[PDB]
Order: C-alpha cells, then sequence, then structure tokens
C-alpha cells in the first residue's frame, strides 16, 4: 500500500508518504486535511499508536476531511489493514456470545432491516477484516475490526454498543 497525507486541502501543504503502519505522524505532519489512497485500505486515527477516533480510507482522493467523514484535521497515526481472502462475522444479541445471532459475509448499509436490535453486545469476527459503523448507510462512530473474539463492546473501543451499519475490508 501507500498514502499521501497532506497538511492542507486540495492535496496543498506539507505532505508525508507512508508505505505501511505509522503509529506516531506528529514529527512529520502537524495536521491532516487531504489524502491521496494510490493503494491499500487504510485506517486512520485521531491520536498516536492507533487510538482516539477511526477513519476508513480505500484506493482514491480525499480533497478535504469530511469526505473520509472527520471531524477534525487531526490525523496522528495511520494503519495499512492486511489484504482478507475472504470475510465472516458473527453478531449476537447478548455479551460473550449469547442471544440471538446473525451471521454475514456481505456488507450491510442497515443493520437493523436484518436484525432487529438498536445494540450489538457480542460479535466473532470469524474471517477478514470488517468496518462497524455507529450509524446507517456507512456513518457515525467507526471501529476497525480484525479477526479475534469481542466478548463485549469495549473490546472494539466504543462507548456503546450502538451498530447501524458494517462494512469488508476490500480493494477492488
Amino acid at each position: 500500500g501507500k498514502i499521501t497525507l497532506y497538511e492542507d486541502r486540495g492535496f496543498q501543504g506539507r505532505h508525508y508518504e507512508c508505505s505501511s503502519d505509522h503509529p506516531n505522524l506528529q514529527p512529520y505532519l502537524s495536521r491532516c486535511n487531504s489524502a491521496s489512497v494510490d493503494s491499500g485500505c487504510w485506517m486512520l486515527y485521531e491520536q498516536p499508536n492507533y487510538s482516539g477516533l477511526q477513519y476508513f480510507l480505500r484506493r482514491g482522493d480525499y480533497a478535504d476531511h469530511q469526505q473520509w467523514m472527520g471531524l477534525s484535521d487531526s490525523v496522528r497515526s495511520c494503519r495499512l489493514i492486511p489484504h482478507s481472502g475472504s470475510h465472516r462475522i458473527r453478531l449476537y444479541e447478548r455479551e460473550d456470545y449469547r442471544g440471538q445471532m446473525i451471521e454475514f459475509t456481505e456488507d450491510c448499509s442497515c443493520l437493523q432491516d436484518r436484525f432487529r436490535f438498536n445494540e450489538i453486545h457480542s460479535l466473532n469476527v470469524l474471517e477478514g477484516s470488517w468496518v462497524l459503523y455507529e450509524l446507517s448507510n456507512y456513518r457515525g462512530r467507526q471501529y476497525l475490526l480484525m479477526p479475534g473474539d469481542y466478548r463485549r463492546y469495549q473490546d472494539w473501543g466504543a462507548t456503546n454498543a450502538r451498530v447501524g451499519s458494517l462494512r469488508r475490508v476490500i480493494d477492488f
């Protein structure tokens, strides 16, 4: 993968090129207002060392931070999300994989249309990387999910169990 981050809007200002995970952009970039993704799927992070608000970017050009749904121009670390050959996630009504369960292998823009629960209290990412969104149609707070067990919503870094949509991390 390759991403170019720019300090100012419309691909102007001081810039920095990443080919891999960077836990600390602070010495190189004082803010980020535009970005060009040549290749790979990237997660940008408000704070250093992959913490604070998260933003998913794919191949393409972002002329201002609003285009990746950024709330500010703070980008202090970034992750190249590894390629996955296949995608499967189980969502559960309750903590520790109890209650009603639904399994997805494809993107879902409205979770409540398939699974009549506003809150997801645990999930199992069996295959691939996903992005959980707080709201329907891929809006609100974003949480990157990599393969693993998530026995409660804190495990995916959320302050609540609100989930409205989710998407596979895929290029194409």
